[PDB]
DNA sequence: CCGACAGCGCATCAGC
DNA sequence: GCTGATGCGC
DNA sequence: GTCGG
């Protein structure tokens, strides 16, 4: 956290664009500079300094020696101020509602929290449960936590099946502390990118996890993704754990290294290694790497034995996912 | 300068 | 109903 | 908002 003034600060940006603009680049734009800030190894003494690294361009460098010199973004200030861009940055922070739904709340005069919860009737499911458990998913998940429902899913899975393969992937898989939720890589052997020789695969471990009333709600739930809500059991006479968001992404067995390397992220490492891969003239996705040809269509797909052989094709040295980070 | 920016699953909707 | 675009999310 | 070409 030698910058974190500044990364805090592109992040507010960001969140900026992104909510309120709607400008997706610019919110990618800032999240890149911030992220390429956050790794610096030095405590960062001017914009220009900052201007050396890629993704902080002309404007970003400005902002920095504003910020330095005041310790304050001026355009910041005004935007904290701006009733209109607080309400939508505020609405978005309910899971379902993004920068479109909260403008149009904000138009009908939904505005705060209690507005909110006086409008059920206004949301959509998902919309609804993201409210209900608004407070909950704020919080964080100590790494302890996410250890005992890594043993209740992989446990829970077994049951089902004992050929399923539940991988814990996310910021748990990078070693991290804490966590903001549980991503849950599935795989079967029935289940590849040859055929589907068993149907129910991802809804049989759903309805096991929600039968021990681990899984509490879901979001969104198709063939292969699972998005939803779930919560560790408590003890005698002690308060409730916080209800956690849950995702279950059930990827074809011969793809697991794709699938482990996209869920595992960050989202900006992959974002990195997927525009990476392209200069190298590739593709990645969460199932495969792909060449692309001359034309930019993509070929079929390259041989996969490792998360390695990813990072062989597009000529990067191998990191593990504790440095994946980003 | 200016095209391109990673890639995709599920929910919802308009148009038919 | 289906198809394609959009919104939202990972 | 930034960057490669
Ligand atoms: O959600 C956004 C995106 C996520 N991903 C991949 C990579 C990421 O690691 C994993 C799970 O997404 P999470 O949002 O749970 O992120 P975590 O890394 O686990 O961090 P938390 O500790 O949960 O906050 O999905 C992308 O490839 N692109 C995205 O845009
Ligand atoms: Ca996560
Ligand atoms: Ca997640
Ligand atoms: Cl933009
Ligand atoms: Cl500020
Ligand atoms: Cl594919
Ligand atoms: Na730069
Ligand atoms: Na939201």
């Amino acid at each position: 956290t030698l910058n974190g003034g500044i990364t805090d600060m592109l992040t507010e940006l960001a969140n900026f664009e992104k909510n309120v603009s709607q400008a997706i680049h610019k919110y990618n734009a800032y999240r890149k500079a911030a992220s390429v800030i956050a790794k610096y190894p030095h405590k960062i003494k001017s914009g220009a300094e900052a201007k050396k690294l890629p993704g902080v361009g002309t404007k970003i460098a400005e902002k920095i020696d504003e910020f330095l010199a005041t310790g304050k973004l001026r355009k910041l200030e005004k935007i904290r101020q701006d009733d209109t861009s607080s309400s939508i940055n505020f609405l978005t922070r309910v899971s379902g509602i993004g920068p479109s739904a909260a403008r149009k709340f904000v138009d009908e005069g939904i505005k705060t929290l209690e507005d909110l919860r006086k409008n059920e009737d206004k949301l959509n499911h998902h919309q609804r449960i993201g409210l209900k458990y608004f407070g909950d998913f704020e919080k964080r998940i100590p790494r302890e936590e996410m250890l005992q429902m890594q043993d209740i899913v992989l446990n829970e899975v077994k049951k089902v099946d004992s050929e399923y393969i539940a991988t814990v992937c996310g910021s748990f898989r990078r070693g991290a502390e804490s966590s903001g939720d549980m991503d849950v890589l599935l795989t079967h052997p029935s289940f590849t990118s040859e055929s589907t020789k068993q149907p129910k695969l991802l809804h049989q471990v759903v309805e096991q996890l929600q039968k021990v009333h681990f899984i509490t709600d879901t979001l969104s739930k198709g063939e292969t993704k699972f998005m939803g809500v779930c919560q560790l059991p408590s003890k005698n006479d002690e308060k409730e754990y916080p209800h956690r968001r849950i995702d279950i992404r059930l990827i074809p067995k011969d793809q697991y290294y794709c699938g482990v390397l996209y869920f595992t992220g960050s989202d900006i490492f992959n974002k990195n290694m997927r525009a990476h891969a392209l200069e190298k003239g590739f593709t990645i996705n969460e199932y495969t790497i792909r060449p692309l040809g001359v034309t930019g269509v993509a070929g079929e797909p390259l041989p996969v034995d490792s998360e390695k052989d990813i990072f062989d094709y597009i000529q990067w040295k191998y990191r593990e996912p504790k440095d994946r980070s980003e």
